[PDB]
């Protein structure tokens, strides 16, 4: 269903079933499909295209030429109606794209809240991203990727399927991601190597002195300690016993299956 | 002419003397051009722009955003009415382009069938496209570039003008491709260099595995004898007498004009 | 205002208080704010945006999915009134982007004439571009860019904000350019690298072979002396005093602020 409250651009195509929130705002030569539900708020600048099953939030602001719900490039995808969530205000950009998941892949397509999708972004089935994120022009998600709160992304990058970007990362530009990268570091060039913590970062978010310390710690401990991981492990998970920004280390290996970036 | 049976949304904007087939479907806010001419079953999701001398086969699926026929970026183009003709079962994604030919470069850029051109993907004018190709995101073909059967495109890569990519071959992506790239192999980086034979495609492909072994040995032939071409042709050329597949490498040879990757 | 002279196609929307020039074209579902400035001649394809206190010379040319004038991608930006300039006779490609200034940067995004901005090219908040310039495909532009004339700048190209790129240069493709890059020089490579003097470019411009040879060994004295930069200065200078093409070096050393690449 539709709100009263609600204006819809009388160029545009809404299909029946699609239901759109309050106070949202429909331009010009957008399509919205039957199944899909805009949150109040939201805005489709115009020549917008949403369709699937599509589920956005409010106060989202969705810029012409982006391509949300669509089918994926999956090979064995057939026309099952996969899924595509996205949470609230979120700045989507130009030219954006968004696919819905694969049933294989588990049928979801997931899309936080407060993130920032610049221009040409692109975020394939079934991936995953998190909050007050920023994927910058041209940067390019792969199948199951997961994207993880804070995490910034150089543009023109490549991030592999399966991959995993740990919080508050930070993705050079110009980059092509293969492995899984840790929570808090900085990544950089094609076929990304750690470079360190990304310290401005935790400085700008507010993270103490002592936990920038004790990350950057578990950091060394990792790359520089020249021990296995299976030997680090415990060590980190110990001192996430004092220090808790460092149970997102732990949380994460547990996760981990393309194993670390070096 | 339009087919009864052909559908055309009340938005768009079909030209006259535009020949449309039957049963395609043209969607919302499309252009066609008056010398366009498109394939039974052919489908233009919408906002899409057909112009030129097209001619389009049929069960081609167009995706939103795409541009087709339109005139090219050479700067010594000055609207003579070049072509392009593309095949069947061809999947062609958002934000595609595809460009008409220059009287120069011969006046024709070639689509063949059954290819995938994720989004974003560049054809330039007078460029040659096989079957059952895939050219990834963001991958960018220069002019005159010739991409044979069953090769495959990593996104973000790029192409230059009067390059040839061989049949089965597998470019990397976030790569730069310069010279020519013989039938079979893998090529990666920033000025690719090979990387050996696909063995995983002719695998899934049906190749037995003498055809996969003799491909294999000219492969070594070429980059491992450490002769020069023209002394090794002749061998290749010979092994062609009993394994058919090998015969590939030579037609290629004949065509080659930037020179192998090394 | 708008020209009895002037093409509107129906389906296109003008906002009151936009001004259209005469014999300017503006095609189906295109879009045109209330503060657009349209010279003559100007054409806008079709599916189009222009918005914002946008300002547009005549004779251009503007493909489809272009979009010009749009809020830009910086955070601090809150919908203050900022500006973009275009001058006359360039050719915007498809899906090109150009985004308002902000007030931070000086409010103002200027694009010069006869310019060539090659598909999916990206001008940030508060470029500055030239004359004669191309920008090739994927070509992206960080904010606070400045490119001068003639210069040339290959596909999937990144410029960092602030960055200078001196007049007469060419950036390869495939590159990432972080500081100054001095007139009359080629640069190259994921951080780009001087390669030497646009021989072929001053040859092709005009230039004499005194000059040419001028600027060859103010290269030199640069890249080669092994001397620093505040040591060459002056013998640049004079060496202006006798080729006027060298005064070049001088007024960018004095706009340099990333210093050069190396």
């Amino acid at each position: 269903m539709i709100d009263k409250s609600a204006f819809v651009h009388p160029t545009a195509i809404v299909e029946e079933g699609a239901s759109i929130g309050a106070n949202a705002h429909i331009g010009p030569f957008c399509i919205v499909g039957p199944h899909v539900e805009i949150g109040e708020g939201t805005v489709l600048k115009s020549h917008v295209v949403v369709n699937g099953h599509t589920k956005i939030g409010r106060d989202n602001e969705i810029y012409q030429f982006a391509s949300i719900g669509e089918v994926n490039q999956d090979l064995k995808y057939a026309g099952e109606p996969t899924r595509v969530e996205i949470g609230d205000r979120n700045r989507i950009r130009e030219s954006v794209t968004i696919h819905r998941g694969t049933v294989q892949g588990g049928g979801l397509t997931k899309v936080g809240s407060d993130n920032l999708l610049m221009i040409n972004a692109h975020i394939a089935h079934d991936c995953t991203v998190g909050n007050r994120c920023i994927l910058a022009n041209n940067a390019t998600l792969a199948g199951h990727v997961s994207v993880d709160d804070f995490a910034i992304i150089g543009g023109m990058t490549a991030v592999h399927q399966f991959c995993i970007i740990g919080a508050h990362v930070m993705v050079g530009g110009c980059s092509g991601v293969a492995q899984d990268v840790p929570p808090y570091v900085i990544a950089q060039g094609n076929h990304a190597t750690p470079f360190g913590v990304n310290i401005e970062g935790l400085k700008r978010r507010g993270f103490s002195r002592e936990a920038i310390t004790a990350i950057r710690n578990a950091y060394k401990l990792i790359y520089r300690s020249g021990k296995t991981l299976d030997e680090v492990k415990p060590e980190i998970a110990e001192l996430a016993e004092t220090y808790p920004e460092v149970k997102a280390f732990t949380d994460f290996f547990a996760r981990s299956t393309r194993g670390l970036i070096r």
